[PDB]
């Protein structure tokens, strides 16, 4: 008769999987991911930090770019995450096995990471990846320091319960550059109202808009560069059109409000 | 330029995914999986036991067959496993969420299950499934009793470090039937000799052939029915051609020796 | 010379460890813990719920009281927690091993439970207990249903990041009784201001006072009965002097404010 | 009436907790634990390895001795274990938090470590310590190499399911020294015969005697130095009276046979 359906792999736009050479953002901060997925390398005197890794199959590419930057596997000290979905935390388990790197995350992100994105609040087991363990649990506003560089966590629950923005201050042209790596504020295919798995979803997103709006934010980056109007393929002008954190939050709220009204109507 | 490859789904023969109605093996023991993947339900006055679940997408089918048998989600007390690969432990995480079932497994199987099959000794992150936790760790030869049915664990390391044969005694026509559910003895695509991730692999397989050969074994069942010459689609003659444990072990060892020789030649 | 210090056991007032017989709170709700530690049994047509277990050594006493109430180990379906410290979650690992029970908790409580209370934000490894795994992760405001009885989670972060109040509606004398089991609002020996491990501690406590104040709350219970003016030894008048949730929140805020001012001065 | 007993702390002989300065064993290998508990530091041009940590409260002492040796927290790459009981794995969780160290262990040791020693086969929740996660799972005979020092795992199940002997080759006076760090072969207060939690306990001990007897073993070291006739307080004659592996194995088996006979008599 009719068999159960085959499992479906998590397939994405080609650009999400398109390798690029390292792109410098500030004196110590580089984009080393793909054209359309962010993975940020911060090189300190005392080892490197990686913020996000992209899709599961990006591990060897990341290590290659790291090597190009003079960062050996042993030199990678810390992995931080925007959120623990397959398209941003995908290669974390493998990176941990192949490098010195330890993971710091909040409790929500740690739990979701530890089950490889299964039992997702909105998509169940539809998009999973290799599970990984967190080495350190961080609280809202807590700082982590590597080679003198201080990273601050700003919780912005919504896209996932554990969604986080990370901020740090680098330099460029002799001046301080307050960098804000803000997580996604999308809700793709989510039930927003009366969601039994996330009863306070709407209130969390609204709080998160306010949080993003107030970040210290000379330069905004996002896990999907298009979200902050970055174009990693545009070389010298990659970041020209980048949004402020204020504009990013406002656009995300407007979009959310639209989705909420369409949900009410449908 | 060329993007990284898309993730590839773990796809299998249609017959592995073909639902079947419950097929009775003995007075308390039923096959409730698919045509070509074993999932054994043992029904007792004191609750039910499931040995293996098959592929990840089989959870709801298994639950329907349990219901057809009179077993509600609350009635399922225990899940046991042959080994913790995606095609036998696939749906375990989901079943734990949807029923009262707890998992008992040996340390090796528990650790691989908790990884959702990632970092496999032989296939790395190639075939993964939703991670699950064990509630009880069992030792070689340890018994678990549910409603008077006594399950004994016989470690048979090789196909996985944690591969296990489960034996118990049921009845049929008022006479005892010693059932042996023996794990796979295959080594599909494995490097057998000088494998740094499994240095004593060959010695473990050889001990496992001996173990399987000696099991109490009026009736042999295997995770893949074809391995023991079962035909779940053959109705009242489903088990007619079934191998003895002795014959299963001898065939597996002969195949294994062939593979070793081929490996040496290649 | 001078050896390192011996490990120090977690010792508590005798009353915390003084067994008591089950004390009925409402038609289906009983106190089955000790004189000075709460452990609530809710008996439904479809199995029992336990809210908290007290100290690690209380497991056998709890099971005894359960048996006295006609609840066999198999009948215990669910364990919920106020917070994952040794004096309330202490026996959870052991109860899981000895019963059918599964644990539901928020991500913060799950993480702290999973490391047996080690690496505590305020007391480090000073007070630990056997670790246990959560079977289900709940979000703020999410409900769980057992035998038709609905339990609602209300996050009240502060005493621990994952501190939770649980509410449900029982009956008594033919009338509905909205029961609120509110977690501790104490901060014993905590650094409140500028705590690097908990930067937003003060803001969370203040939000939690507001949450407790607004609970549906015909009857308030607390993990330490003295906190809500319960006296479990006073038999027929055990709950006579019990505070409202509003009064409990107000007293806790007044105490907090006092501690904050004393911290500023010292 | 009579309250439940207070929790009892895991207290030990003062000499187990007596700090000592680093004692050199061979060119790269140092004892850096206490007088009566082994903790071995292996220093290489490519980072350091720690085998065992001793009791939970020894973390800071170990870190001071590492510093004295020139090993900073970032330099510690790897922790290996004899077995995962409180008196040898005690401080592992804390060391992981405070250094760059990752843990490699076999599945059995990993599972017990992840439980912080709770649900022990023989002592239940009687002696527990802070839980820690393994970063790498090793198989019998698997090698791990750090800075040219090659560590080989030899499973010797018995004292714990996961008990391991670690062997490696160091130098002294320009000649090779084959060091064997053999786990305990004791069974303190164990039920040996017909133990339902460990049905093949005796057969495992006997195989382990044979394994230890055959180790490459110019110098034997043991978690408890007295077991191999080491005297860490004896300076330049600390290792003079040390047993061979052959003699250690024979003494352990003789003791074991005595215990069996006593058990049968009692
Ligand atoms: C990647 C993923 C897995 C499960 C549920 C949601 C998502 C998702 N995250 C983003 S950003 N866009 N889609
Ligand atoms: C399903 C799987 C994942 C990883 C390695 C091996 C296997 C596999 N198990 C069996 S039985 N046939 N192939
Ligand atoms: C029990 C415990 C362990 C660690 C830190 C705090 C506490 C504590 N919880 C309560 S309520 N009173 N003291
Ligand atoms: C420390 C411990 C905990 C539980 C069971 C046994 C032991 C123990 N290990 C050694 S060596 N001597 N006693
Ligand atoms: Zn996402
Ligand atoms: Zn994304
Ligand atoms: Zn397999
Ligand atoms: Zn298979
Ligand atoms: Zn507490
Ligand atoms: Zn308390
Ligand atoms: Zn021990
Ligand atoms: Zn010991």
């Amino acid at each position: 008769e009719v068999p159960l359906p085959q499992l479906r792999a998590y397939t994405v736009d080609a650009s999400w999987l398109q390798p690029m050479a390292p792109l410098q953002i500030a004196d110590h901060t580089w984009q080393i991911g793909t054209e359309d997925l962010t993975a940020l390398l911060v090189q300190t005197p005392d080892g490197a930090v990686l913020l996000d890794g992209g899709m599961p199959q990006m591990a060897s590419h990341l290590l290659d770019n790291m090597k190009a930057r003079g960062v050996t596997p042993r030199d990678l000290r810390l992995i931080l995450l925007s959120h623990a979905h397959a398209d941003h935390a995908g290669p974390v388990a493998e990176l941990k096995r192949r490098t010195g790197a330890k993971v710091a995350a909040n409790a929500e992100s740690a739990v979701l990471l530890a089950r490889g994105g299964s039992d997702d609040l909105h998509f169940g087991d539809g998009i999973t990846y290799p599970p990984a363990n967190a080495d350190r649990i961080v609280m809202d506003g807590e700082v982590i320091t590597v080679g003198g560089i201080v990273f601050t966590a700003h919780f912005m629950a919504g896209h996932t319960p554990g969604s986080t923005a990370w901020t740090w201050t680098d330099t460029r042209n002799g001046k301080p550059v307050r960098i804000a790596y803000a997580d996604s504020l999308s809700a793709p295919g989510y039930q927003l109202q009366g969601n039994p798995r996330y009863p306070h979803l709407i209130e969390d997103y609204r709080r998160s808009f306010a949080t993003v709006r107030a970040l210290p934010c000379d330069v905004l980056l996002t896990p999907h560069p298009g979200a902050s109007n970055w174009d990693y393929a545009a070389g010298a002008r990659a970041g020209a059109k980048a949004l402020t954190c204020k504009a990013y939050a406002d656009a995300a709220e407007q979009k959310f409000d639209g989705q909420l009204a369409k949900e009410t109507a449908g």
